[PDB]
């Protein structure tokens, strides 16, 4: 009894809402949240990248903050061929986004005891010398410690904090020194070479769009890549120079701002408005600002993305319990299953895939997490507030988006067939989030790709010519959208499904919706 | 600034909405409530019968508790011929229906000192015998009043309270006789002929279809009346003789039980079951239940009826103070208002237009205040509770029906056009309360004249030819509409209309919903 | 600008509320979420067992899955000598419980080896034999494991899964022997001495209260301890063996029972009827059941809890990443602050101030999340659901707890000062969740103790003598309340506060609201 937490969503209040969620209660099939895999050692193997994708990864993330141009093109490569490895059978292909995330402007440091893999060791009280001085720059140990960051001198005081190494090791500046700062261990640990370094309160004067950056994005291009992760974007001119950056050639280029500071959170509307997504980039804001009061920020991020119907993505440690463990821990199933119920389009794993020992355990998890949560999200609530909540408006297209979505309701749908070029009109149906997936079926396969980034929409692509009968290529593309629904077990013969289309072709004219019942 | 009250709609408290009601805020031109006029003496005349059309009349409501066969349907026969006056432009057109208002089950006097219009004279403490001799039907008089209901000193007990003539006269019964009963005047007044006669408390025995009934309801059939108004509906038993006595051939009648009485609204549930609409009959529920608990039974009444989706009027002495002069009094006018903002489908006019001084003046003051209240609906809150209070639902005309109303409240739309031959497609529309008019376009002519009953629904008659192309006959209808929007106000060239089709001929296959731009 | 979430707390929808969340308004001082730590070797030692209380500590969980009563007296011996080094003045004095929590029926397996922590291996696809043969019970390899549950092989069938170790190691029912079982590892991992047993989907028939529980729990008794928690409680009758066990001596001492498995959740409405408080027991719960839907049965608990009125502990890894390091993981910060939104009244540590390495670290962490979240909280809504989900009520302190949260919401006071002897009259302050600190002022010790398992209650023991003038007595704790209250910068001088009295001595007499400004 109870089929996708349906006795909890049809109730008056919250606090009964909650009260009626059932484990007993099996979640439908379907899964609306987007899942990006940050892809490493760990998962660059054609062969094991066939499984990522089978186990749920959507959009792979190639961390640019390290490797060369020759090695990511190689992951690149390899994404791409297991990913086609599925093409001969569009009803079965599940599209795959590339998406490269800048290194942007980060402090690490240089090289311990001159080896590779060699690791000092700080102690509580310990004095350390920072040194800008070139000559260590790969020969860091106990009392020398070198920074990329030069000017650091300059934007630092006497009495500050630096952090090293995901603010693992804490240090206090004693003496500003000419080149160098003196300062003293608050909290040890082993420090291993090239390691991040934050600077909390501090004006940081480094380029939003570095060179090295210039240099990816422009390598992002030639490489095809969907989107784009901007890191420690600060305000709305770090976005724009980045959107220049990408210029005409990659105008179609999805630019995801990265929060990573406490700048960006102040300067949240001005960024969010000049992006096409947000990333809620937990780890290095977990360092910029108290840990107590990320969550904070990340709910307050997707909440204003959730009004302002634009992607958002909670990334960073997720499930690290399971970098080394085949099981997550409580914790981390449970920060899961909030950041759908927070309401964010993506959830994301970085360490987890790129060099842990169960990748694929640790995306299957997140298919299996997100799509619980999903069922026990309070539509009822949900819908009403959004619709209220969204601005008065005259397109068509709106107005056909949101009837789809309330017609969903009223039937229990299987799901939200949607006919699109550029995604837009699959876009609108998503930012009213209904319950039943949004199979968006396409034949511009970018904006297949680029879709995942929407919670709720299931990217299909169409590789059916077209008809000449403009009237039967469409009739064509929805039962394709039919034929996947089907196959995936969203939905049987006798089921309904709720169908958007156009008067027209070319974009911008869906304005027609029907309840068909499936072939 | 502000149109149809839009800055009080769009409020988050209804404290607020009202705060926010703008007299200088103008209502739109269309008018959602239906209006019953009752035709008469003042309003029989074809050529004054057309300005009653012209100036609001909907229905025409025939009074059967009065009149010869013989007299109804020349009163009939001018009420179809004024309205088809019109006929020579299905644009302009407007339908009207006809309501037969069974006499049932009443009591009323003989009469008065034999002379036709001879009227007595009742005293406060003064006694008055009430006589069940025939020989004094004719002879009524200070102290002899006969009644038609014989077996009345067998349910009539001493002590009881019996009231004449609209319960403006009372009388108590001080000792039961045999065929008599001495009675003792409460409150005097004068007293005519054949008057009205309740029993308050009292189960009187009478036929809920009388033998004159069934006579009038066989007529009615053969006059092809759109619906019946059956009065003093205690069960639903009741109901059901008049469906029977209907039979076959009026199958498609439509059976507005009226509620007059204690016992119909203690059966109230029952009673709209087996109906198809119901009218709150004030006027008698007046005298057979305490005046200052009506307004209960009338919320009541549109309340569930609402919620069940059943057409509900709200008749009697909405306007009396008109009956005489040509302005109504504050408290009418307010009246008016609030049964429109109660939720009532349709407001109805009796002795203001039958026998009135100012018929068209009472119409008009109608067409005014509901326009003027339907605009000071608290949408947001009802559009909300009526969707949570609606079952739920897996038939796919319902939830397209949804979606166009929500569809609309977002685009702000000028209508909601919509295809049907039974009306069941508008009927729906019209249970989710949109603030746009329903513009059912139709061939059917008697369910344009029914669809009255309908809030919102604005029933436009197609007199085209079938095209063979069943896609341009469906296009062809849907810019029959389009154009009568455009001729009657309601919508220009470039706003935007919700329309509402099928996928194939004939009932029950409605699916489809368009934001069209008006052509 | 803005203190604990103002702007928020104060918005229409929770959408909004959401998008609200400042990162730069501060919390107030006070935290309500009282917070359970598991006492262990890390934390035992009288001087760091000080440190925990000033970190945050509130109660002391003694974990009796392990060690010997004369180990845990004197556990609980230094619990109190650390607590009452604070008596020395009753205003700063910070009351502290103890929780005794059963082993219950619980499965371990034996000795490595021989060795005393010698640690084997198994490997995915190796078999190994479960032993029942108490030979082996301190020869356990990877080929013979052996096992407490003798009756197993009874229970347990051919497919089944049988966890080790937290679940980390998974093995499965290949051939059922007759004193064995021959099962292969799906998942190694090292596997060490006497590890947690779980058989998912299987009804093991071990006692409710097992011979050594009886034991403990009379020991409890003995020890004078505040609260007992139940472990694997699976039906009412369950929670009613342990009440009887503890019988009169122990009839105060409250039964927070413990869901660790299947049947627990399902019973759960029956469990907490028969209880005192609950417990979400994670760490159990998320191997009895899949990981994927433990949240939807943690916040079924703690909704359904917040629902009755009763005590309820979200617990198990909350922090896990602090065992051996100084900072939490993201997920483990999101899972604390998501456990008090969800209206969890207690918050707690295990292995993180048991064994870990920063104990103290992870108490505070706790203090500081718990802070920022419970300022988070919509009480808007929050305060609205539960007084219409609260039951009708002629008990006329209920109806004076309710005003006091009002009242004390409509002039943001600073807290709610509650005299109470049995703690009653501050529960139900507690469970209309003001987000003013609760201070319960009572002379009673054990009350003041238990008090710690509501949220919001702050605990104060008032030493004072009794006046002969009761209200002057009254007038003095009052006092008292309000000195604790300016000394622990929960108000100022000019700040007003919401007090709670009776009009005569003894318990079930509150009655009596005031707001007054502080001394
Ligand atoms: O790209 P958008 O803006 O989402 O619009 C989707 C479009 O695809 C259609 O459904 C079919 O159009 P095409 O044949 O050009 O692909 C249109 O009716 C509609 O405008
Ligand atoms: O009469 P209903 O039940 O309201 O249904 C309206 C019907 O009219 C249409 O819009 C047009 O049908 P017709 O051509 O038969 O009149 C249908 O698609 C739809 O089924
Ligand atoms: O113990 P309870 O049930 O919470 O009631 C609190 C009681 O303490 C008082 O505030 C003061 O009474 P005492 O002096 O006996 O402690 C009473 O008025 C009230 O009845
Ligand atoms: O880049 C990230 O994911 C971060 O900084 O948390
Ligand atoms: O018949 C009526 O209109 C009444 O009784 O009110
Ligand atoms: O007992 C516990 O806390 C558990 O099992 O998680
Ligand atoms: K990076
Ligand atoms: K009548
Ligand atoms: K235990
Ligand atoms: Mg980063
Ligand atoms: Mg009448
Ligand atoms: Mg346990």
């Amino acid at each position: 009894i109870q089929t996708q937490q349906l006795h909890a969503a049809m109730a008056d209040t919250f606090l009964e809402h909650m009260c009626r969620l059932d484990i007993d209660s099996p979640p439908i099939t379907a899964r609306n949240t987007g899942i990006i895999c940050t892809i490493g050692p760990a998962s660059r193997s054609v062969e094991t990248l066939k499984e990522m994708i089978k186990s749920g990864m959507n959009v792979a993330r190639l961390n640019f903050s390290h490797g060369t141009h020759e090695y990511h093109a190689e992951t690149i490569k390899n994404v791409r061929t297991a990913t086609e490895s599925f093409a001969s059978d569009p009803i079965l292909y599940r599209p795959v986004a590339v998406a490269l995330d800048t290194k942007g402007p980060e402090i690490r440091t240089g090289l311990i005891k001159g080896s590779g893999t060699a690791e000092v060791e700080l102690k509580k009280g310990a004095t350390l010398k920072i040194t800008l001085d070139n000559a260590y720059m790969e020969k860091c140990d106990e009392n020398i410690l070198w920074l990329d960051y030069k000017n650091i001198c300059k934007v630092v005081e006497v009495g500050s904090k630096i952090y090293v190494d995901d603010g693992l090791i804490s240090l206090q500046v004693k003496q500003k020194g000419a080149d160098f700062l003196v300062t003293e261990v608050e909290n040890g640990g082993s420090l291993g070479s090239k390691k991040g370094v934050n600077l909390p309160g501090a004006a940081v004067d480094l380029p939003a769009v570095s060179e090295k950056d210039i240099q990816d994005l422009k390598f992002g291009v030639e490489q095809d890549v969907d989107m784009v992760f901007a890191s420690f974007i600060r305000k709305a001119s770090d976005v724009h120079e980045v959107r220049k950056v990408l210029g005409e050639k990659g105008k179609n280029i999805k630019i995801i701002s990265k929060i990573e500071n406490h700048e960006g959170v102040r300067r949240f509307d001005e960024i969010l408005e000049a992006s096409d997504g947000i990333m809620v980039a937990r780890g290095d804001l977990g360092i910029e600002i108290p840990a107590e009061k990320v969550f904070l920020a990340q709910k307050m991020m997707i909440g204003r993305c959730n009004r302002a119907g634009k992607p958002v993505i909670c990334a960073t440690q997720m499930l690290e319990s399971m970098i080394k463990k085949p099981r997550p821990t409580r914790a981390e199933g449970s920060d899961v299953a909030n950041a759908v119920l927070d309401g964010a389009d993506c959830i994301m794993l970085s360490g987890e895939t790129a060099k842990g020992d169960y990748p694929l355990e640790a995306v299957r998890m997140q298919n299996l997490i997100a799509r619980e949560a999903e069922a026990a999200i309070y539509h009822l609530q949900l819908f009403e507030e959004l619709r209220r909540l969204a601005p008065i408006t005259s397109d068509p297209t709106e107005a056909t988006a949101v009837g789809a979505v309330e017609a969903s309701f009223k039937c229990c749908s299987g799901a939200i067939i949607v006919l699109t070029k550029s995604g837009r009109s699959a876009h609108q149906v998503a930012r009213y989030r209904p319950r039943a997936p949004i199979i968006a079926v396409t034949r511009n396969p970018q904006t297949a790709r680029q879709a995942h980034l929407y919670r709720g929409i299931f990217p299909v692509l169409c590789k059916d010519p077209v008809q000449e009968a403009w009237a039967e290529d469409v009739d064509l593309r929805v039962n394709f959208a039919m034929n996947v629904g089907k196959a995936r077990g969203f939905f049987k013969k006798g089921d309904v499904v709720i169908v958007l289309t156009g008067w027209r072709p070319g974009s911008g004219f869906t304005n027609t919706m029907r309840v068909v019942p499936v072939p």
